[PDB]
C-alpha cells in the first residue's frame, strides 16, 4: 500500500493560501481521480513526495528535467554560483555562455534574449513579430499552448478561418481580434486565413510538436507549408520550442524536422529547472528588441546567473546519443504499455515525435486538439491514480506526454510497463 | 586607477548575441557614460565586477538582494535545496511557506498566486481585474513602470483624461484603448478619468512608491484618494508592490502608508534574487483565478522552490529595525551627498519614501515623471562614471533610486559620501 497523508495535509494548507491551493493549475489534480502529490526532492529518474513514495518521474518538472533530478554536475555548479551571488541586475559571463550555447544549438536563433518564463518568451515573441512586421494579426493553432500572456489567450471566432474571441475573462478588449486560430496539422485552414488576412498577419506561432493536448507530431508537410505561407505572405515564423527545445532532438523539433522558424522561444531544459525563458530567432528581427530597437522588452532579473548556469550544465551534458536513448527507452515504453493495453482491451494510441512520447486513451489517431479530445478522460484519471500507487508519476493531465530523462534505466521502462500492465488488468476487471 | 577591460571584452562578445548585448535594456548602461559593468559575485554591500573591482553596491540586482549579497543563510539553504531539487512541477511546501509569510506579512495579501516575474505578477493582475470586475479599462500612472506585459506597454492619450496609445511596436491593436494614463501624483487627473470612464474602470494600478521614475513618494492624500476613488466606482485598486515590497517598510508600502489595496503585485525580496513574482490580494477576487475560477493564469515553473526558499530566507531575517537601519543610512547618505552637492554646486533633490531613498540632479521638487525629467541626465551620465570609478556601484540611470541593504555599513556610506563629494568636486571644476 502507499500513503498520501501529507500530502493530502499539505494541499489543505495550500487551498487555503493560493488559488486551487496551487500556483499553476494542473497542479491541482483536478483530472486524475487523486488529490495533489506534493514533491520535497528527486534522484534522476525518481521523484520521492512529502511522504516518501519513490515515483519513476514522467513529468520532469514538464520538460527542464531532461537529465532527471539533482544531476550532481548541475547542482554542485549550482551551488558555486549560489556562493558567488543569486543575482546582480547587471550583465553576466553566464548569459553570455548560455546565450551562445542555445545560438550554437538552436538553428534558427542567431541573436537570443532571455527572459523568466515560456509566457514571456513567447509574449515577447509576438510583440516582436507584430513590431518587425508593423502588422497586428497572429496566427495561432487550436490545442497549442504558449503561455498565459493575453495576446495569447484566445480563441478560434466563429468560422472556418477566423479573426479569433478571448479565450479567457480579464483579457483585454479586442486583444483576440487580431489573432487567428486554425485546427493543428490543418494546412488548408492556415492557407484560408492568410487568404483573408495575410498581409496583416505578423506571425503564426505554433508548437513544432504539440505538447500541450498531449505529444501531436505535426503531419507531413504542415511545418514546411507553414514555412512556405509565412515566407509568401512575409509573415514571421514562430516555433514555440519551450517544450520541444532541446527534448524531441539535440538541434530541437526545428532540427528534428529541417524547418527553421524566423523566431524560437526557448525555456524549460534552458533553465535545467530554474525559471527560464527566451527568444531568438535571425538577427535583424531580434535586433528590434531594446535598448538596440524600438520593440520594448525588459526583465530586471532575466539571465538569472542560478537558471543560466542550470541550463548550461543541462545542455552540455546532453549529446545526440542521449536523444538516441530517449526514442530507445520510448519504444519499450510505447511497446509495453501499447501490449499491456491490447491485452486488457484498453483503448489507446501512441504518438512519437523524435524523443517526445505520449499516449491517449482512444483508438483513434490524434493529429490535432479535437481527435485528442477524443480520449477516455475518465479513464485516464482512473489509470492514473493506478499509476501513482504503482510508483508512476505521471503528468496529471491526458493532455501530456510522457517526459523522458537520461536518468531513466531500462527497469524504470519495465517497472513502469508492470506497472500500467497491472493498472490495465484492474480498470478491465471492472 | 580602476580598470574595466574584462567588462569591455565581455560586452563585445554580449553585443554579438543579444539585442544591445542584454537581457534588460537598462543593463546597457546608454545613460551613464561608461559601458557595462559585468559581474561576477557578491558579498554584503559588496558586488565585484569581472575585473575583480569592488563596489559599494546601490543596485542590489534591482531590489532583491534587500541583505546584501550572498548572504550566508540564504546561500546554505540554497545549496540544500539544489540538493533536492531545483523544481518538480508539482506542489512543494515551501511554497506554502513563502505564501503564508507573504500573506502574513503583506496586509492586503490574503490569497497569493506566484509567478515568475513582476511582469506576469502585474499582467496577471490586470487581467484578473478585468476579470473580476467585468470591465475592460485600467488607469496607471505616468511614469510607472509594471513591466513589458502588453497590457502594461502604454502611454498617455492626447488630452487630460486619456484612453491611452500603445507605448511601443508589436503591442496588440486596441490594447491600450482601454487603458487611462494620468500624471503621477495627480489625483484630481484621477477624478476625471473616472467621471469618464469609471463605470467600466477595472482598476488603478500604482506604485505606491513610484521607483521607475526615481524615488517618487506619493502625495498627501494621493494614495487614499485613488482608495477611495476606486471604491466609489468598484474598480480594484492594484499596488504595484514588486519593488516597494518588503522594502519601503516592513509591512511593504501599503504597510507603511497604511492604504489597502484589493490587489498587490509582488517580486524581487521574494525570490532573494531568484526569478520571482506573485500577485494577491481579497481572497474572493484571488479565487477567481484558475484552477479555481475562470480566469486563466498558469505557470510551469512558478512557485519554485530555489526561489520559495531564497525568498523566504531573505524575508526571514528582515525586522522592523532593519528598515530603522535604512532610514538611518539613508539619512546619512542624503545629508553627506545633499552637503556635497551643495559644496559643489550642484543642483539635486532627494526623494525619501520609508526606507527608499534617491536623488535626482535638479533643485526642483520630482512629485512626478515630469519633475524627474528635468533632472541633468547628462550629470548623472558623468556623476555614474565617477562613482563607478570610486568604488560605487550604482543603478545605471537617473530613474532609479539607491538600493540599501542591511549589509551596508556606515563605512560604506562614509565612502559612498566621501566618493560623491570628490566625483562632485571633479564635475564642479570643469
Ligand atoms: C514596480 C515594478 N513592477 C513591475 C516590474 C516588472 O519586473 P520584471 O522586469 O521582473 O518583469 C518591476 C521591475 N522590477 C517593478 O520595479
Ligand atoms: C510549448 C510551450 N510554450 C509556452 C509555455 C509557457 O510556459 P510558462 O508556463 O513557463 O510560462 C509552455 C509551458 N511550459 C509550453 O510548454
Amino acid at each position: 500500500m502507499r500513503s498520501y497523508e501529507k500530502s493530502k495535509t499539505a494541499f489543505k494548507e495550500a487551498q487555503k493560501l493560493m488559488p486551487g491551493g496551487v500556483n499553476s493549475p494542473v497542479r491541482a489534480f483536478k483530472s486524475v481521480d487523486m488529490d495533489p502529490i506534493f514533491m520535497e526532492r528527486g534522484k534522476g529518474s525518481k521523484i520521492f513526495d512529502i511522504d516518501g513514495n519513490e515515483y519513476i518521474d514522467y513529468v520532469l518538472s514538464w520538460g527542464p528535467l531532461i537529465l532527471g533530478h539533482t544531476n550532481d554536475r548541475v547542482v554542485e555548479s549550482l551551488k558555486k554560483v549560489a556562493e558567488y551571488g543569486t543575482s546582480f541586475g547587471a550583465p553576466t559571463e553566464v548569459e553570455n555562455e548560455l546565450a551562445k550555447l542555445v545560438i550554437d544549438r538552436v538553428p534558427s536563433v542567431e541573436i537570443v534574449r532571455m527572459v523568466s518564463s515560456g509566457t514571456e518568451a513567447t509574449m515577447s515573441a509576438l510583440r516582436l513579430a507584430r513590431g518587425y512586421t508593423g502588422r497586428n494579426k497572429i496566427l495561432k493553432f487550436e490545442g497549442c499552448y504558449h503561455g498565459h500572456g493575453d495576446s495569447l489567450l484566445i480563441k478560434a471566432g466563429s468560422g472556418v478561418a477566423t479573426l479569433g474571441l478571448p479565450d479567457s475573462p480579464g483579457v483585454p478588449e479586442g486583444i483576440a481580434k487580431n489573432t487567428i486560430t486554425v485546427p493543428y496539422n490543418d494546412l488548408e485552414s492556415v492557407k484560408l486565413a492568410f487568404q483573408q488576412f495575410g498581409e496583416d498577419i505578423a506571425g503564426v506561432i505554433v508548437e513544432p510538436v504539440a505538447g500541450n493536448m498531449g505529444v501531436v507530431p505535426p503531419q507531413e508537410g504542415f511545418l514546411q507549408g507553414l514555412r512556405d505561407i509565412t515566407e509568401q505572405y512575409g509573415s514571421l515564423l514562430i516555433f514555440d520550442e519551450v517544450m520541444t527545445g532541446f527534448r524531441v532532438d539535440y538541434n530541437c523539433a526545428q532540427g528534428y524536422f529541417g524547418v527553421t522558424p524566423d523566431l524560437t522561444c526557448l525555456g524549460k531544459v534552458i533553465g535545467g529547472g530554474l525559471p527560464v525563458g527566451a527568444y531568438g530567432g535571425k538577427a535583424e528581427i531580434m535586433e528590434q528588441i531594446a535598448p538596440s530597437g524600438p520593440i520594448y522588452q525588459a526583465g530586471t532579473l532575466s539571465g538569472n546567473p542560478l537558471a543560466m548556469t542550470a541550463g548550461l550544465e543541462t545542455l552540455k551534458q546532453l549529446t545526440p546519443d542521449s536523444y538516441k536513448n530517449f526514442i530507445k527507452k520510448g519504444d519499450r515504453l510505447e511497446e509495453g504499455i501499447s501490449k499491456a493495453a491490447e491485452a486488457h482491451g484498453i483503448p489507446h494510441t501512441f504518438n512519437r515525435a523524435g524523443s517526445m512520447i505520449g499516449f491517449f486513451f482512444t483508438n483513434e489517431p490524434v493529429i490535432n486538439y479535437e481527435t485528442a479530445k477524443a480520449s477516455d478522460l475518465k479513464l485516464f484519471a482512473s489509470y492514473y491514480k493506478g499509476m501513482a500507487n504503482e510508483g508512476v508519476f505521471l503528468p496529471p493531465s491526458q493532455f501530456e506526454g510522457l517526459f523522458l530523462s537520461t536518468a531513466h534505466t531500462d527497469e524504470d521502462i519495465e517497472n513502469t510497463i508492470q506497472a500500467a500492465e497491472k493498472v490495465f488488468a484492474e480498470i478491465s476487471r471492472r
